[PDB]
Formats: structure tokens, C-alpha cells, sequence
């Protein structure tokens, strides 16, 4: 079990002559600075590096190439003394031998958890993500499945992934208490008690203009998600202290709602638009209420 506070850090664009290395160092230093400014120095235990970024097909200008997960960690690891690694990893291009090689490399580099994921919709000889969960379990021994508590059929989908060896579930961004009802029914139906990495994403006013979070959580026809998107739209437009209050209230509703269910809990902090002092001001008040 991780019992950790994880901060998501997206690898920089690698299309420059430095391959993103200067940007990676500055990003790490911005993390330390923002944590220090908000009373969170030394509190973040892990960085969550995604090894997959879904691309919105309707965005006019394309994503640039991104730094490899392990290249990125190698650069930022010296700048974040004491912080360890978590990641997601695409397994579609990793046969069983190559999956053991990648796992050994990530373990040796200091990664403690790995969530196996699929390929973006707009992009094949390896293991399916759910088959990888139980392989070479001594390497990076925290093995993550993605958990979206609003998604149709998620009770049977996530139960199966626990059967196949998931030790933790990394949630989609949480903008309602749907995870409370989900885990209450999961605990009732099953004996599985994976660690839950509860994901919380700061919403700046830029979301009102860009709508990236709204798109990241979209599920057309799902009324529970519609409610979440309405919550995100509301937050985007509220004044800074108002959106902090509402996000902290949501945090408290989730933590209280799941605290007696028997799942180990970690916290996954996300700033989709980039780390900032306002994001960390919100994180700090959340973690002041409850921290793993």
C-alpha cells in the first residue's frame, strides 16, 4: 500500500533541442516552490507521471511529442529529493519479455506503483493492461487499475480487475460524491479492498475558456457525469476563495463518505492546466482536513 500524497506531473514536450529537459527541471522547481509557498513542503510522497495522454480530435493544433516517463523521471529525480515515482504505462507494445524489462527499469529507478492503460483512440503485440496486473508482481509491486465510478458497468469491470490482481484503483477526476456510492456497493458486493488513489483536480478560470476538464470527464448521456460537468463549470467561474471552499467541501464529502468502508486511501492531486500557487492553496486546505 502506498498511503501517499501523489502529484500528477505531465512530461514536457520533447520537440526542442534540449528534449524538454530544461522545462522538466523548471517544472520540478515550480513544484517545490509552490509546495513551499502553501505550507506543503515535504508533504508530497510521489509524482504520478502519465505514460499516456489522450488527444482530443477536435483541438485545432496537435499535441507535440512528449518526454518518455523514465527520461522525465531521470531528469526531475535529483530536483525532488525524497519523492518517489508512480506512473501509467501503455502495455500494447510490450510483449511479456519486454514488460519484465520495463518493469525492472522502473523499479530500479524508484517507481513504487504502475497503472497499466490502453492507447489513445487516435493511435500491437503486447499484453492487455488487465493481464499485466499479475505479472512479475515483485517489480513495482503496487499495480493500478483505472476506476471511473460513474461509468456504466464499473462494478463488474473493477471487480474483475481486482480478481486479476489490481492492488490499487486510480480514480478519474472526482467532481461529485459518486465514488462514495460506488465504493459502498463494491464493499457490499465483494471482498476486494484495493487501495483507492482518490484523484482531485484543481479547476482554474481558464477552464471556462478551454473546457479541457469538461472533455476529460465527458460521458454523453450519463446524468451523474452531467452533474459533475455542471460542478466544474460552476467552479471555473467562481472567485478564487469561492472555488477553494467548494472544492474543499467536496473533498470533505468524499473522505467522510468513504472513510469507514475499509479501502486504504491515497490522494492524487492534479492541476490539469499546470501547477500553480492557487492550485496548491486548494490542495493545502484539503490536506489540512485529511491526509493519508
Amino acid at each position: 500500500t502506498l498511503n501517499t500524497i501523489a502529484l500528477q506531473l505531465v512530461p514536457p514536450n520533447s520537440d526542442g533541442p534540449d528534449g524538454g529537459r530544461e522545462q522538466a527541471v523548471e517544472d520540478a522547481r515550480k513544484v517545490l516552490r509552490c509546495a513551499a509557498e502553501t505550507g506543503l513542503a515535504g508533504r508530497i510522497g510521489h509524482v504520478m507521471i502519465p505514460g499516456m495522454i489522450e488527444e482530443d480530435p477536435d483541438r485545432p493544433i496537435p499535441m507535440k511529442p512528449k518526454m518518455d516517463v523514465l527520461d522525465f523521471w531521470t531528469i526531475i529525480r535529483p530536483e525532488l529529493p525524497g519523492i518517489r515515482g508512480l506512473c501509467t504505462q501503455v502495455t500494447a507494445f510490450l510483449d511479456e519479455p519486454a514488460l519484465r524489462r520495463r518493469l525492472g527499469d522502473l523499479s530500479a529507478a524508484g517507481f513504487d506503483g504502475i497503472a497499466f492503460v490502453g492507447v489513445p483512440r487516435t493511435m500491437g503485440h503486447g499484453v492487455a493492461p488487465t493481464d499485466a496486473l499479475s505479472m512479475f508482481a515483485d517489480l513495482v509491486p503496487n499495480r493500478g487499475a483505472i476506476l471511473i465510478p460513474t461509468r456504466d458497468g464499473e462494478q463488474g469491470r473493477f471487480e474483475f480487475k481486482c480478481e486479476r490482481g489490481a492492488t490499487y484503483g486510480m480514480t478519474q477526476l472526482l467532481y461529485s460524491d459518486a465514488i462514495v456510492g460506488f465504493l459502498r456497493e463494491f464493499a457490499r458486493r465483494t471482498d476486494h479492498r484495493p487501495e483507492i488513489l482518490l484523484s482531485f483536480g484543481f479547476v482554474p478560470k481558464l477552464e471556462a475558456k478551454v473546457g479541457l476538464i469538461n472533455w476529460l470527464i465527458q460521458d454523453p448521456g450519463n446524468p451523474a457525469v452531467a452533474a459533475e460537468q455542471e460542478f466544474v463549470r460552476r467552479l471555473a467561474g467562481l472567485e478564487p476563495a469561492d472555488k477553494r471552499k467548494l472544492m474543499v467541501d467536496l473533498y470533505k464529502r468524499v473522505i467522510d463518505g468513504v472513510a469507514d468502508l475499509g479501502f486504504p486511501l491515497s490522494v492524487h492531486l492534479e492541476a490539469t492546466y499546470g501547477v500553480s500557487v492557487p492550485a496548491f492553496e486548494t490542495f493545502a486546505e484539503m490536506l489540512a482536513y485529511w491526509s493519508p
